[PDB]
């Protein structure tokens, strides 16, 4: 029951209820004749909602607002974007015009600069260094170290045990680690492992592209990228 990308007619956003109070949202692009899904989360805190990551685009980004409304009904107030990437940042914009506070780590926004493309208009701070964690709301932000991307965040939900894992964990049926231009292979296996031993007692990890899983997503990870 999952959405993929073979039940999303581009340009759409689907919600998917993943415990109390948390939803992923899945939207799909298309990049030279290849297209993709992608998810990212959405978490309330009392009668708003934080929302992690856009729907890859100005376009999905709106239709996610769009399906939020419709379905919860509760405004989204602020935002992470746990990379650089445009499947992250991308509709950043679209979150600015609609009022939300968006949020990145400082190295993000950076990355998301000399990269050309949109930056959260806010940081998140005590995030510099590998092992850091902070509390956002009904949320906590890590940042376990390098592996897709130099910056990447993991976003965990403590009350209902649910891991966002991002680009930083892949889905069961990859084989391949897929886009590694900025990517740290070398890291990205300790990384995993800090992610491991942070969150012993997740239930549920939701990768940022395909169906989610349960712990053992991070294992899977680690044994995709040696290669
Ligand atoms: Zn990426
Ligand atoms: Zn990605």
């Amino acid at each position: 029951e999952y959405p993929t990308v073979d039940d999303i007619p581009v340009g759409e956003v689907r919600l998917y209820k993943i415990g109390d109070g948390v939803w992923s949202h899945i939207a799909t692009q298309k990049l030279g004749d290849t297209v993709y899904s992608s998810n990212g989360l959405i978490v309330r805190d009392a009668d708003e909602l934080l929302l992690i990551d856009t729907a890859w685009g100005a376009k999905n980004t709106v239709a996610l607002l769009a399906e939020i409304e419709k379905q919860i009904g509760l405004p989204v107030t602020r935002s992470i974007s746990t990379h650089f990437h445009d499947d992250r940042v991308g509709g950043v914009d679209v979150l600015r015009a609609a009022g939300v506070a968006t949020y990145t780590s400082p190295l993000t926004r950076q990355l998301a600069e000399a990269a050309g493309n949109e930056v959260p208009a806010h940081s998140l701070k005590a995030l510099s260094s590998s092992g850091d964690v902070v509390r956002f709301g009904p949320v906590e932000v890590f940042y376990p170290g390098a592996a897709h991307s130099g910056d990447n965040l993991v976003v965990y939900v403590p009350a209902v045990r649910v891991l966002y894992g991002g680009c930083a964990v892949h889905e069961a049926s990859r084989e391949s680690a897929g886009n590694v231009a900025d990517a740290n292979l070398a890291e990205w296996p300790a990384t995993i492992k800090r992610i491991q031993q942070r969150y012993p007692e997740a239930e549920v990890v939701i990768p940022g592209h395909g169906l989610p899983g349960g712990l053992e997503l991070l294992q899977h990870t680690t044994n995709v990228v040696k290669t």
